[PDB]
């Protein structure tokens, strides 16, 4: 019931902070499966009534709290060629970190929970939960899909226009945010049980199609130069070493990160 939910998530927004870059939204599990298809792969096995809380980040999640994270690795190790050596996955290290702290707290709210990652698969690389399904039907952040944007006797998208194994996909869009958010994780609660909750709906950022369409374009054609991003004319947006981190290949980016530990000073 509703205080228990409003309990549980209560402790989720005092340990992953909205200062140190995340948020949380609540929704009912048939909300996710009313949108995927209820007799679709992607289907979770739970009643209708399930709570889940979608957790996404923001800005500061890198800019603040991951920094923060970063420098005293590099204190632990001892160096940052240390730190990099050992550390291969920084962002999912912190952020099994942050979830950790949180869940020790949340266990003793809520002892029963699932996790699942942005980034989660099965054996067979489905992802285990549609991130961007789960943000519209919570109203976190519009998604934008290329099959909504279709005209009679117009070939759009493009085909071939994109590598091995890529598809042209959809863009949300967060009403803060714009695309300078990523979504992280979602709890799921098989427990608590919140049929009388009604998610908000997702604000509408762009409403000209033809914006829509040139937004896609950028995200799936030319995403390292995050020009995707900022549609909606966001103002509080990622850095630009965040911008310069997620546009690069994971092997090149431990350098950009260097000046937060070994520069005495910035200039
Ligand atoms: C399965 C199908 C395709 N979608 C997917 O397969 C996406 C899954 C996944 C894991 C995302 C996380 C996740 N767990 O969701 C993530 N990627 Co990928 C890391 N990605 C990849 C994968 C392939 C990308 C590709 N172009 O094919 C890569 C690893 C290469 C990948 C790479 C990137 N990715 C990137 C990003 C940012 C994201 N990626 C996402 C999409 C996500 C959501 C991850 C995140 N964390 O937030 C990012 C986008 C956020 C946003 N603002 O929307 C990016 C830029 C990362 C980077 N800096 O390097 C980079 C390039 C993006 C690009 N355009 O190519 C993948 C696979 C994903 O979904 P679908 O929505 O089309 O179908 C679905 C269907 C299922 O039955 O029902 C639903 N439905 C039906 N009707 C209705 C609805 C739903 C609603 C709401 C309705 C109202 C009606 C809905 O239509």
């Amino acid at each position: 019931e509703m205080s228990h939910a409003e309990s549980i998530k209560r402790v989720v927004d005092q340990k992953l902070s909205s200062h140190e870059g995340f948020e949380s939204h609540m929704f009912k599990i048939g909300s996710y499966n009313e949108a995927v298809g209820e007799s679709s792969p992607f289907a979770l096995p739970y009643d209708d009534s399930t709570m889940a809380l979608l957790i996404l980040s923001t800005p500061d999640m890198f800019d603040v709290a991951f920094r923060k994270w970063v420098v005293q690795k590099t204190m632990d190790f001892g160096s940052f060629d240390e730190v990099c050596e050992m550390v291969s996955s920084p962002i999912q290290s912190f952020l099994e970190d942050r979830l950790e702290i949180m869940s020790e707290k949340l266990r003793k709210v809520e002892e029963n929970f699932e996790i699942l990652h942005d980034y989660s698969m099965t054996p067979q690389r489905r992802p285990k939960i549609l991130m961007q399904t789960c943000g519209h039907v919570a109203g976190a952040a519009f998604y934008y899909q290329p099959c909504h944007f279709q005209e009679d006797g117009v070939t759009w998208p493009p085909a071939g226009r994109m590598g091995p194994n890529l598809k042209f996909i959809g863009l949300s869009l967060h009403p803060i945010y714009g695309g300078h958010f990523a979504f992280r994780s979602v709890l799921i609660f098989p427990n608590v049980k919140i049929p009388e909750f009604c998610e908000k709906e997702p604000r509408p950022i762009l409403t000209a199609s033809e914006d829509v369409r040139t937004a896609l374009e950028k995200f799936n054609y030319n995403w390292k130069d995050s020009g995707f991003r900022d549609f909606g004319n966001p103002t509080r947006r990622y850095s630009t070493t965040q911008m310069e981190f997620f546009g690069r290949p994971v092997a090149e980016r431990w350098e950009v990160l260097r000046p937060w530990v070994e520069n005495l000073y910035f200039q």
